[PDB]
């Protein structure tokens, strides 16, 4: 069931913290998150996502 975890995580392009938006997958160095108006999924290292509870 929902609601999807959820992170904020940086954006290293323009620096900013996003979110708080569905955590798809996370490990091995890496995040994936799907905000609702990207075009597809976005890909962080895991260092650069926060959980929010």
């Amino acid at each position: 069931a929902d609601p999807k975890p959820m992170v904020m995580w940086k954006d290293l392009l323009t620096g900013s913290w996003k979110g708080p938006d569905v955590l798809i997958t996370a490990g091995r160095g890496y995040a994936c998150v799907f905000p609702q108006d990207a075009e597809s999924p976005i890909w962080v290292p895991d260092r650069f996502i926060r959980p929010f509870t």
